[PDB]
């Protein structure tokens, strides 16, 4: 199971991983982890072809055979043609060395190159629920958008470190306490205690409320399938938050911040997009992709759902499933 590019003149080195031959990034060539065996092949545009097998000092007495065998399977995709040489570390071939300018760098133990230290960095999901219930208390997740508030109801805004029980002007005092009670839980249990709560009266919204929702406009009183949902990813707040900016389909374009990444969830019927603003940073990029994951994962979306990344300016005619034709 070789690439089939093995014919192209030049050099090919594969570190025999386990059973599979892995081609060494052109930079990494010249350095051989000594616990593995490698295969290196050099062939001139008219010259012969020598396929040497490099065996590390700490390379298994067997890992060797495995590799030699693989040499064979390859001798054959070229058929008996390549020349075979057994190169042992510490006594390579005056020819083997010919493939390497500066010299060899035998490594040992330690960790694979490009080895990174993945740091699970939690994210704060800012959520807004619209409480409702005379007897029975049920807070429903709404989108964190003023288009969500009404004046005769209470709402809870879980902004992580701080929670708010904003209270409709035309809502009850009873309705108000239910809100505070529920939200008081949210800090007590889910926050395990560390997080501030503050009851808010319509009108008197604190900075933070406006810092997330924006400029408060007028609100409605209250009486009258497209799963698409718009979320935003920004660490602007010195911390990475995920916020569900909208959940009805004709999305208001204003919604989109040139400074953050967004994720347009539509996996239900297809793809999940990730829009990147010019000024959005990479943690935002890194993270918007990772949230696209959690979206297919948690909602158990079709396996083959595609996550098409769209840069600002260069948005796809489909993505424009926002109100006035974008
Ligand atoms: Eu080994
Ligand atoms: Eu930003």
């Amino acid at each position: 199971p070789f690439p089939g590019s093995v014919q192209d003149p030049g050099l090919h080195v594969w570190r025999v991983e386990k059973l599979k031959p892995v081609p060494v990034a052109q930079e990494n060539q010249g350095v051989f982890f000594s616990g593995d065996s490698y295969l290196v092949l050099h062939n001139g545009p008219e010259e012969v072809s020598h396929l040497h097998l490099w065996i590390g000092q700490q390379s298994s007495r067997d890992e060797q055979g495995a590799c030699a065998v693989l040499a064979v399977q390859l001798d054959d995709y070229l058929g008996g043609r390549p020349v075979q040489h057994r190169e042992v570390q510490g006594n390579e071939s005056d020819l083997f060395m010919s493939y390497f300018p500066r010299g060899l760098k035998y490594q040992e133990g330690g960790v694979e190159s490009g080895f990174k230290h993945v740091v699970p960095n939690e994210v704060v999901v800012q959520r807004l629920y619209q409480v409702k219930g005379a007897k029975n208390i049920r807070a429903t997740e709404r989108a964190l958008n003023w288009d969500s508030f009404n004046t005769g109801d209470c709402f809870i805004l879980d902004l992580g470190q701080n929670i708010f029980a904003w209270c409709g002007g035309k809502s009850n005092i009873l309705e108000r306490n239910k809100a505070r009670d529920l939200a008081l839980a949210i800090r007590d249990s889910e926050r395990q205690g560390k997080a501030q709560v503050e009851i808010v009266t319509d009108g008197e919204e604190p900075a933070e409320m406006i810092q997330v929702l924006g400029p408060k406009p007028a609100l409605k009183e209250g009486n009258p399938a497209q799963a698409a949902a718009l979320y935003k990813v920004s660490d602007a707040t010195g911390q990475m938050n995920l916020t569900k900016v909208a959940d009805s389909s004709p999305f208001a374009l204003e919604l989109l911040i040139s400074d953050d990444c967004f994720v347009l969830d539509n996996g239900l019927c297809g793809k999940i997009y990730i829009w990147k603003g010019r000024k959005a940073n990479e943690k935002e990029r890194q993270a918007a992709l990772q949230v696209a994951e959690g979206f297919i994962s948690r909602m158990q979306y079709a396996p083959n759902t595609q996550v098409e990344i769209l840069p600002q300016g260069r948005e796809s005619p489909i993505f424009k499933q926002f109100f006035k034709d974008w």
